[PDB]
């Protein structure tokens, strides 16, 4: 089965956000029982690892922005990893780690399948370039280095000299937007990206939104997609061991009907499930509830439905 | 009217699952004063009183099906009052209790309205056979023993020989479905059953779902409603003490939409408030938080409008 | 832009329902930044102070209506400000207190802006009058004191003498109501009020809630919007910390989308935040959470989107 033959990549990085804790991210993930969940759920799964990031020592802020040559290190292995995945016919699944490893994710897979369409379900559009850049993070930067339009406005990092804009404007959707920095509105509005903030899942509902983003990159022909899911995307009371939460987003069902719709166009070929911090929660429940619904949205993206799902075998007899 | 006239049967019985108290259910939304409530909003109320159950000594298993004697029995001596009260001109009102009772609260109803309705908000599809079971709970059951087209595919199991059953595959809706069992799941798609699990609620909206259910159970003409109610179809937020709980599911808002818009037609006749176990809270809020969910669900059934309702007279005089 | 010109004018007034401690409403909400939230938005912040509203002592009652001298007298000397600030092109910001001030701020902005049209967001109709209420608390009277059509309806009350209703019965939309009297309800159906319920709010979603809102009172003309909102509008879980809690109500996700809609038409020209009570709130984050949520209902009415929000500037320079 395409849609349910997985190649789980590890990702324990955190250099690319302030707060340490997101690279026990892959440890927790894998503790709650996913990869025995998903080969319970009819899957072909292999685990190749978690990846090391072999500390750098020398690692001076480019202007503001910190940790550069780290954050370029670890997505410019973690490409060679998901493209060495694609490459053996498996749906590439990257655990984060934090969301700056899908300059990385995207990349390798692009590498493969360069007509590539990517949903990124996220509060924050992560849009930011290393001049707009307000935080200096570069957890909220990888989009401004994957845009083909971005590139004149894309200065010379530290670390990302391997990078080549491999997305187009027209190539990505945005889902669960509600914390968008001045800059990073400039760029959405200017160049054209197809967002659907808060505001408009209020107005249409996660049915219309979903109907409206899967014909939006899927209109033409049927090419394959990657989801770029970081969990700050859904509301702090379903994921609240993250980095960065803001209030009044995807609910539960929210979350699991985008999963159930990417799954149901049959093209998933590449997944992020990042900025799970363990160790940021308020309460041992806070950290099993965000892990439960990271591993919950993953199972929805390979095969899980909630009406049920039965074998070609009678089970009345 | 005969919307408002109703016949309050209590079934305090829980041995159609393996969690105990919620053979209590009767009892606490007595206590939360629910007859009294409804003479208020102006109902016709009679008390025919919480069924005694026979306690069966040794009850052998069928296979892997616990305590069938006494669920069979319990269902026939609840069959046997609701076929009295729907007699009497009434609106069966059954107090539960587990789900194992809705074979002769249905079978009951059919006996006076052969021709009615079923519309099932839970969580759970409760359409396991005795053979394709694997918790071995009769609450998973019921549907099964219900249905026709099923005949043939149900065993000897004994207290069961006086079931006759009494639906069409096309006679039923399901509303909140989550958590499905592959034989379950099935059995729904080869026997053409319209189900609105959580994905095509999340889809279509609660005003969809309602629009939906009403033109399909009374196409060609008016028809008796019997809506089964699990406090479990609802999420276990607003529901917590219940034997069977799965998050992320029907709000507060859109149980209490379904009940009103049945109330509109005014043609529910057969309802089960089942599942309230007020052993099963965690403070005692939670209890006092499921049981006034039940109450404001049952209120709805019979016309407590949330626009708000008045006695037919001049309030400005 | 006219629709960020603000007057800001905060009501200490509290003599209008029985619960204490909605007198401190306006100083939570300036210790919260709703100015500097405001200036920052780009916002012609200029505050109009507190109102010094004087003690009445042995305010006796008029019939079951408690305090009718001090309501009276809050509103005539709101009614004053209110008016002067419509006047120097300014959005009139009321900040409560309880909301029989609505009758004050409304009649303020009718006697500059006479052609207004009202979206009542409450989880009451507020339409009680000094015979029909059964509270006998001004906080729940306003609207009808206010309408044209209920011309004789209201008795000669003390301190009311300077009232004269502003607002028609069609000059008025309701939203998110869900504990509604029978008298409310018979004014309501009697005179043809437009209202969204929570029933409808659940059948057509916030979206088409917000197209027949503002076209219903915005179709032939571009005229004046006055948003009288109350946090118990919203659920419990989001504004706890108010007089009335009513559960299963809008949400944090609908208030936002209700304010932003509004922004977007650039016809707001009064807004009143009422019923923020600190004291009345379980914990201390229950009152930073209703706190939270009146400062992020207030800056969504003046400019701040989810999708962001930037400067006429070129940010790639
Ligand atoms: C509930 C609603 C709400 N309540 N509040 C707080 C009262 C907000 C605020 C939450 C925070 N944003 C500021 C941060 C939003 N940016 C996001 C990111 C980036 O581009 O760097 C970082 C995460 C990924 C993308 C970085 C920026 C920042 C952060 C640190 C330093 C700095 F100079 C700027 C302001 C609004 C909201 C969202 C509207
Ligand atoms: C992400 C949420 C989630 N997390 N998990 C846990 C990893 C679940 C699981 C919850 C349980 N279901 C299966 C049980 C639910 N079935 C239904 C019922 C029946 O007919 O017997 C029982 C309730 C009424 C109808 C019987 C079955 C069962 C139970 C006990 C023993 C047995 F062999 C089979 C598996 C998934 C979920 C819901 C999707
Ligand atoms: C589902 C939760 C629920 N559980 N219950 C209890 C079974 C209710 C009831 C709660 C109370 N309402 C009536 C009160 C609501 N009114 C409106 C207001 C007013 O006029 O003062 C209140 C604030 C502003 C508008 C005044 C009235 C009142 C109040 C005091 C004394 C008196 F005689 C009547 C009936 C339903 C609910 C709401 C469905
Ligand atoms: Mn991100
Ligand atoms: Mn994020
Ligand atoms: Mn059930
Ligand atoms: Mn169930
Ligand atoms: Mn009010
Ligand atoms: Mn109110």
């Amino acid at each position: 089965a395409k849609s349910r033959t997985i190649g789980i990549i590890g990702a324990p990085f955190s250099k690319g956000q302030p707060r340490g804790g997101v690279e026990e991210g892959p440890t927790v993930l894998r503790k709650a029982g996913l990869l025995e969940k998903l080969k319970e759920q009819e899957c072909d799964v292999k685990d190749y690892g978690d990846l090391p990031f072999a500390d750098i020592p020398n690692d001076s802020p480019f202007q503001i922005v910190k940790n550069p040559r780290s954050v370029g290190k670890a997505s410019e292995q973690l490409a060679g990893k998901v493209a060495e995945v694609k490459k053996n016919g498996r749906i590439s699944l990257v655990l984060g780690g934090d969301h700056s490893l899908a300059i990385g994710s995207i990349s390798g897979h692009a590498r493969v399948h360069p007509d590539l369409g990517v949903i990124w379900v996220d509060a924050h559009t992560d849009i930011n370039t290393p001049l707009t850049t307000t935080s200096g993070n570069l957890h909220g930067q990888p989009v401004s280095f994957l845009l083909k339009e971005l590139k004149g406005k894309i200065p010379d990092v530290p670390g990302f000299s391997w990078v080549t804009p491999c997305i187009s404007a027209k190539d990505i959707v945005y889902i669960g937007l509600r914390d968008v920095d001045p800059g990073e509105h400039y760029i959405l509005k200017t160049l054209g990206i197809k967002y659907f903030s808060m505001t408009e899942v209020d107005r249409l509902g996660i049915g219309k939104v979903m109907e409206e983003t899967l014909s939006y990159l899927l209109g033409r022909k049927k090419r394959p997609i990657h989801l770029s899911f970081d969990v700050d995307g859904l509301d702090p009371s379903f994921t609240p061991a993250t980095g960065t939460p803001v209030v009044g987003g995807l609910t539960y069902r929210e979350g699991l009907y985008i999963t159930e719709e990417i799954y149901k166009t049959g093209l998933l070929s590449g997944l992020d499930i990042m900025e799970v911090n363990p160790s940021l929660g308020k309460t041992p429940e806070e950290v099993t509830r965000t892990v439960n619904t990271a591993v919950a949205i993953t199972l929805a993206c390979f095969g899980l439905a909630r009406e049920g799902n039965h074998k070609p075998i009678d089970y009345l007899n």
